[PDB]
């Protein structure tokens, strides 16, 4: 009830915060992150390929596409037209960090072509948490809206199977669920979309040290890299802060790893558990707050 609000407020801000904290470390290796910044513990001015292009405390394309999906949502679900049009709106604003996949996909959406490109990049999974929120109870309805909202852009079984695991874990986090049995349940929830991916989530059961986990699955943009190791960070840490430090210092596609971990961790741990320094340091919180209020209303009824 009153907890629901803390969790949702924590999930959204968890996703945006992770996205902004990981922004300066994206496309860098662990060795590089250490040299350029040392141990990242808070927002830092970018020294990667985004230096100059984005100021510290700002969110990237991850949060932008998420804002798109949130504005096209209702109890009835996702309004694909409104969604695609908003993605286009952002795409035509000259994003400094838009991905190749998102570029090609938002291009076909301009030609009223909703078949989407075919890549396993995490583009779909990095913006799925809003669904996991609004439909935390209806796992069948969630699956429908999830495949729907991410098919138009990433028409790839792996890409879709990944977004599902995330939506799955976000809704479970909202039900104060957080244990390894979730791994064998999610597997059944998605295996019918990609057995090879789902079978990869189950491998987390054999690890206990995130460092090895990142070195095993990988932290790049491929969905079968960031999604599994993000879910693994969520399950292998005991508080919100701990997990994020692992994400942002992991190297690779840190911004999406971090964003996805934050969506889950935020949902489970709550807003009040998010280090206040990461909240004050975030830029333009009023836009995120309004979007959080919205998801709360949708989820609340
Ligand atoms: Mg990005």
């Amino acid at each position: 009830l009153v907890k629901m609000r803390d969790k949702i407020l924590g999930s959204v801000f968890g996703a945006v915060i992770g996205d902004a904290l990981g922004m300066p470390t994206e496309n860098l290796t662990k060795e590089e992150i250490k040299k350029l910044y040392g141990f990242v513990d808070s927002y830092v001015e970018p020294k990667n390929y985004l230096a100059g292009k984005l100021n510290k405390g700002e969110w990237t394309d991850d949060t932008e596409q998420a804002i798109c999906l949130i504005k096209s949502l209702t109890k009835e679900g996702i309004d694909i037209k409104k969604f695609a049009n908003c993605l286009i709106a952002w795409k035509n604003k000259n994003p400094p960090d838009i991905g190749l996949t998102s570029l090609m996909a938002i291009d076909k959406l301009e030609n009223n072509d909703y078949s989407g490109v075919d890549s396993s990049s995490c583009g779909a999974a990095m913006r799925i948490y809003p669904l996991g929120i609004v439909f935390h109870n209806n796992l069948k309805k969630l699956k429908e809206e999830v495949i729907k909202a991410s098919k138009i852009t990433h028409n790839n079984k792996t890409a879709i199977a990944g977004a599902l695991a995330i939506a799955f874990f976000v809704s479970s986090a909202l039900k104060d669920r957080k244990d390894f049995s979730l791994l064998d349940e999610c597997y059944n929830y998605i295996k019918d979309i990609d057995e090879e991916f789902a079978k990869k989530l189950l491998e987390i059961k054999n690890f206990n040290n995130l460092d090895y986990i990142y070195d095993y699955f990988g932290t790049g943009v491929k969905t079968d890299e960031v999604v599994p190791s993000a879910i693994a960070t969520y399950l292998l840490t005991d508080n919100f802060k701990e997990g994020m430090l692992k994400c942002i210092n992991a190297g690779g596609d840190t911004d999406s790893l971090a964003s996805m971990y934050g969506a889950m961790a935020g949902a489970y741990y709550g807003f009040k558990n998010i280090p206040k320094e990461w909240i004050d340091g975030l830029k333009n919180k009023e836009v995120i707050f309004e979007l959080a209020e919205r998801l709360y209303h949708l989820a609340t009824e």
